[PDB]
């Protein structure tokens, strides 16, 4: 169909040198959740559909994914979803106000299997710090991966940052929350583990 063309003018948000005003954007004062790299937006649409009392922003640079998400959001009659097609880090720096977000989601970011590409992995200290600055206190950074070396790297990064508190009761990974759906990479309750690792850290006041 012609989803980008049809639905971008209503739900799309253009990149700007200026901070977003969430009340003006969403027409109300409500909690805001950002999904970074939403793919086809299946998780984001399901999330927004279940929480009409909350607002949702998505970022995805893969424009066919953006189109798929718009088509689905339109079909579900969502009024509480906006999407961007711009580098997420630039959007975080330029357009997301500090302390503004209830939740940030990062599901299956490029795992960059090869050791020579390890630095291409988006979860690193400066990125996670930037995300933390955009969370309100008590807000959560939730990431997921189906690649264990990435999961271990994510845990190392997150554990090193003052102001992030691990919500894992075993100091590593958390049960999949309702806020993320089961995927095809996933064998829930499998004897060798689910095959997907969830990490959730709450923003707390700095200790040191």
């Amino acid at each position: 169909e012609h989803a980008l063309e049809n639905y971008w003018p209503v739900m799309g948000v253009e990149f700007s040198e200026d901070m977003l005003d969430f009340p003006a954007l969403f027409g109300r004062e409500a909690p805001v959740t950002l999904e970074i790299g939403f793919g086809m937006g299946a998780s984001l649409v399901a999330m927004a559909k279940d929480r009409p009392e909350q607002d949702f922003l998505g970022i995805e640079v893969h424009s066919p994914g953006v189109g798929a998400c718009l088509a689905s959001a339109h079909e579900e009659g969502l009024s509480n979803l906006r999407v961007m097609c711009h580098d997420a880090v630039e959007v975080l720096h330029k357009m997301i106000p500090d302390n503004s977000l209830r939740m940030v989601q990062l599901f299956f970011p490029d795992p960059w299997h090869k050791a020579r590409h390890n630095k291409r992995r988006i979860v690193q200290v400066p990125f996670a710090e930037l995300v933390k600055s955009k969370l309100q206190l008590g807000g959560v950074f939730h990431m997921a991966t189906d690649w264990e070396p990435y999961a271990e790297h994510m845990l190392e990064v997150m554990s090193s940052i003052d102001g992030y508190k691990n919500l894992s009761e075993s100091n590593d990974y958390v049960p999949r929350p309702a806020s993320r759906p089961v995927t095809k990479f996933e064998q829930r309750g499998h004897r060798l583990g689910h095959g997907v690792w969830d990490l959730m850290f709450e923003r707390v006041k700095l200790e040191h």
